[PDB]
């Protein structure tokens, strides 16, 4: 249940970082960085693709990648860490 | 049902990009990327609305256009991605 | 029921829109699109809070504003959308 | 409940203020404004973490912060927000 989405969304992290170094000419680090902030949906306040082909990228990888990033943190705050930091509360 | 918010958001879309060339003066690739991102609400770090009509036109955009583009996404993850790569761990 | 949270939210624009034509010396007109971006997370790339006393109030502002504007969201989406776009189904 | 979640979120900011008026340089205020941004998936328009630490600081801190952040807001529009301007409509 919880380690199938936890591989689904870092192959959805290699996938955007793997595109933004090469067509946009990001630096690794810089591409995973953005590819996160997109797919949680906080965005950068910096870059924006500079190339046709990476805006309509963004916009598919919105789409598809949300919906699974957003599953795995809804799976890693109830499994995780609502009953660790619940069963915590027993003195 | 999925076929139906299909096409309600890709109006939806269609409507953003087509004001922001116009009023705003943007190529049609940027204003269909600067419209994605609202909705999402992902949001662009280089670009924001440069007249007084824009301003407001992404405000009303905002509160009618989130409902529907994240009510698609909603359908596009439990009845395309849960089934499907659900129904993929059977060996 | 949804005339009640449409009125919440105007009076929670309204205040927002206040203090950074003030605080920032921001246009009023820019400040209700600070303010509107904001409650929805869209987020504005080109302006952040440039004195002490508007950072403070963007974060204060931020976690008492969204539960509520993303509550009548909720409401407009559910309760005027889907029933009319819905009931619109029948040839 | 709700006193759990309230302190829960404190450490969870007081975290991110710490890290990046260290390791970027930045101003007290401007940290905890930047963290406050990101776990509510906001995003600032102006900063974006230069160096190499802060890029995967901020990825692994969006994953577990956002989680909770996102779960006191949920407990703060329910428990205290809308049964106190709820019994309000009493006249
Ligand atoms: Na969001
Ligand atoms: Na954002
Ligand atoms: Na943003
Ligand atoms: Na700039
Ligand atoms: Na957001
Ligand atoms: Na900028």
């Amino acid at each position: 249940e919880f380690q199938v989405l936890f591989v689904l969304t870092i192959l959805t992290l290699i996938s955007g970082t793997i595109f933004y170094s090469t067509v946009e000419g990001l630096r690794p680090i810089d591409a995973l960085y953005f590819s996160v902030v997109t797919l949680t949906t906080v965005g950068d306040g910096n870059f924006s693709p500079q190339t046709d082909f990476g805006k309509i990228f963004t916009i598919l990888y919105i789409f598809i990648g949300i919906g699974l990033v957003f599953g795995f943190i809804h799976k890693l705050a109830v499994n995780v860490q609502l009953p660790s930091i619940l069963s915590n509360l027993v003195p």
